[PDB]
């Protein structure tokens, strides 16, 4: 079995910016997740060979990870803040499409989530 190429986090073709929003993002929402004690299943790209889950990069196009975001925010990968809200959602996303209701997995995305939705309420004006 095999992984995927994780998600990139540079790309000198892509124009970059860091504005307060951004700054935020790293600061409070990704900080905030990130320290959370059920943030580790979502600290890396799923490892499907480890998990003897072939079938999660069948389901799962467009993988995404805190990681990654944590890497993209230290990187100034992004040009805006949704760019970085869409990668949030989507790691939710995928969890939710790939597991059952009630599984541990996803109620700690559960959990994550309401703490993002409560930091990005407060998203700071541009
Ligand atoms: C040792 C350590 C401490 N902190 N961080 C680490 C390094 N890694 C340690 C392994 N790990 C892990 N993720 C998962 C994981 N994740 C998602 C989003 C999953 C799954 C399985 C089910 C489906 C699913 O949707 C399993 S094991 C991720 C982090």
């Amino acid at each position: 079995s095999m992984n995927p190429p994780p998600p990139e986090t540079s790309n000198p073709n892509k124009p970059k910016r860091q504005t307060n929003q951004l700054q935020y993002l790293l600061r409070v929402v990704l900080k905030t997740l990130w320290k959370h004690q059920f943030a580790w299943p979502f600290q890396q790209p799923v490892d499907a060979v480890k998990l003897n889950l072939p079938d999660y990069y069948k389901i799962i196009k467009t993988p995404m990870d805190m990681g990654t975001i944590k890497k993209r925010l230290e990187n100034n990968y992004y040009w805006n803040a949704q760019e970085c809200i869409q990668d949030f959602n989507t790691m939710f996303t995928n969890c939710y499409i790939y597991n059952k209701p009630g599984d541990d997995i996803v109620l700690m995305a559960e959990a994550l989530e309401k703490l993002f939705l409560q930091k990005i309420n407060e998203l700071p004006t541009e």
